């Protein structure tokens, strides 16, 4: 019993066996015929023999079932790797892409629990987006799984806050502009430009194209490290700092409150430290980047470095459908 | 439900917090005395901060509880992570030893899956038995994961064959023999050999002075594709023809039936394909050294490969206590 239970959490290849079936799109090819083993295995490009041994750790956890002899099908829970279900954790898990990728730097778990320093580089060559800068197929992976965190495309988080006496918002780090969008479509009057790296601006400008918001949201090539290109009333930093140890979000943090206009705010949108998935995303900011997640006194005192103070934390962000674990600090001039 | 169902499924951290903590000895040390994070971090050498948001992860999953505050402890679960609990699961998860390092070969799982072939060559260097030739450490630790497979210490196996008309017992890749001595105490006739490869026939030589029966078992250094150093009436297959591809299994068995005298049996001692564990295990020998685990059909194709019949299977072993996921396959010449 106890040992069965510290079996299944120490276990290795199942998670690795979620991760082959999703970048494999096994239950994508099994939902678009492919009815057996033979099939999938010429879908997928790989040995008969091998994937039925993959299958058979499928069915031990409840992924796939045989509904006739060799005649494999997803459970409820492996519909779920569809790849056009809206949780989206197919590319979550797939291997190929940028997310599920960084996660081998678990592998190197006790280095950084040695060290508090990420493992990213020390497996792929270079720090997390330096690596995105190069690789536009991990970069633009990247940017697609931002956009899938949450079911409300930002409503809520736009919803949080009062947006009357704002003119101009600045979303640094704004990813494909996903927050400035919702915040448009809010507010008529507001004006808004997102700050972003190569790359990821120019999915950002065809998605605000797309939206029909160019007219309203311009998006500037930058980085949030220098000079903010412009002042704004609202200055957005929606899950950056989480990527960044303590000197640089107070190094961000201050070039936002350079940036502010009179009476202007700055909004952390971020999963507060203080239930389900907070470990996760935690150790991942560590093993990715070296980052982590923050409570409000760990924020009170970046925020006073920044010559900045916590005006007010609007708690866990409500949907009508699977709730945000996201929080809004509302920042101003100390 | 079935989103976080599949989230946990596909989670990578939870198994390396797991290793991670086997392999920094944490429930040890907490047991040892240390009582505060400080004299934690301080007896594994590790960051206080990054240490405790490895703990808030140990406490999420069960591991660890905290008692007072800023005191942790293990739970009835997290205590089988001691060192001398009797089902090892800590060496089994430690990453400085074999088996955990070796399942760092799933992150590669895909390639496996493509090709068939083992993954641990190009992670390590070199394919799984030659790593440990050269990696002292390894092969010592390898060798002791071996003799916690069971309760029994091959007490069940040797009970499930009756020995009155067998002389001498070679064990082919015998281990540090603990098999050989299991026999030795069932049936005072026997003589016996095990045959292993270099550095394990130290330990082995060791373990059976140690157990008083230098005198009825000797050890001999080579390599069982080769001939045999002697024949025998009871040929030991423990554990091996599940390491290697069907060819190289193959070539074991005949160089066993070469060996045979007159009369002689083959035992194959190892877990059958047909639950819990199965897909583990075959898993594990796909990406450490591309083997597998094979059902009565594929036995039967591989026996007379090699000359031999499959005379008897001897179905999943019993233990008073915890049973024996193995079994023992009898072989004749065909
Ligand atoms: C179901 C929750 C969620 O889908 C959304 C949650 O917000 C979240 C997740 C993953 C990541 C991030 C998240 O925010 C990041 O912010 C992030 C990042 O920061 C900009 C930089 C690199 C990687 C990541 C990252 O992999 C997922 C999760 O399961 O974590 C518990
Ligand atoms: C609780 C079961 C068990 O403790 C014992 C089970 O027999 C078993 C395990 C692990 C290994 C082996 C096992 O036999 C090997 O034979 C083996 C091997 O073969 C000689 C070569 C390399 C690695 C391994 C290996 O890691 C464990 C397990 O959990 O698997 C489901
Ligand atoms: N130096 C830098 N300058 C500008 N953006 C940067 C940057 N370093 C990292 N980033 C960006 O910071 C973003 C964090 S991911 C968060 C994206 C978006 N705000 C959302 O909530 O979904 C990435 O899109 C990355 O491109
Ligand atoms: N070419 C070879 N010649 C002899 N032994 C070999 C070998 N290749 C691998 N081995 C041995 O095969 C063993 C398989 S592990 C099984 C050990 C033991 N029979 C038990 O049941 O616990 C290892 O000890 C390894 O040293």
């Amino acid at each position: 019993d106890a040992l069965r239970t510290l079996i299944r959490l120490g276990s290795l290849h199942t998670p690795m066996v979620v991760r082959t079936a999703a970048t494999l799109r096994l239950v994508d090819h099994i939902l678009a015929g492919a009815r057996t083993v033979k099939a999938l295995a010429a879908r997928t490009d790989t040995r008969p023999e091998a994937l039925l041994r993959l299958i058979r750790h499928l069915v031990a956890i409840g992924l796939l079932e045989e509904d006739a002899p060799g005649e494999f099908v997803p459970t409820e829970v492996g519909e779920l790797l569809a790849d056009d279900h809206p949780a989206a954790q197919r590319a979550w898990h797939d291997l190929t892409q940028a997310v599920a990728r960084a996660d081998i730097s678990f592998t190197r778990l006790p280095d950084a629990i040695r060290t508090g320093r990420p493992t990213y580089e020390s497996i792929y060559g270079k720090p997390f987006y330096e690596d995105l800068a190069g690789r536009p197929d991990l970069r633009a992976s990247f940017d697609s799984l931002m956009t899938t965190r949450e079911d409300t495309a930002f409503a809520a988080p736009a919803a949080a806050y009062d947006w009357t006496n704002v003119r101009h918002v600045l979303d640094v780090g704004g990813g494909k502009g996903g927050f400035a969008a919702a915040i448009a479509r809010r507010a008529p009057h507001v004006s808004a430009t997102v700050l972003e790296m190569a790359g990821t601006v120019d999915t950002a400008r065809s998605y605000l194209k797309d939206e029909g918001l160019s007219d309203r949201v311009d998006v500037v090539e930058g980085d949030f490290f220098e000079p903010l290109p412009r002042k704004a009333d609202a200055i957005i930093l929606s899950f950056v700092l989480l990527n960044w140890p303590d000197h640089d979000a107070v190094r961000i943090l201050t070039r936002c409150a350079e940036a502010l206009e009179p009476g202007g705010r700055i909004l952390i949108h971020e999963r507060a430290d203080v239930r389900f998935g907070s470990t996760l995303l935690d150790l991942r900011m560590l093993v990715f980047l070296g980052g982590a997640l923050r409570t409000r006194e760990k924020w009170d005192g970046l925020a006073a470095s920044a010559g900045l103070v916590v005006e007010e934390v609007r708690g866990p962000l409500v949907s009508p459908n699977v709730p945000l674990d996201s929080c809004l600090l509302v920042l101003a001039p100390a």
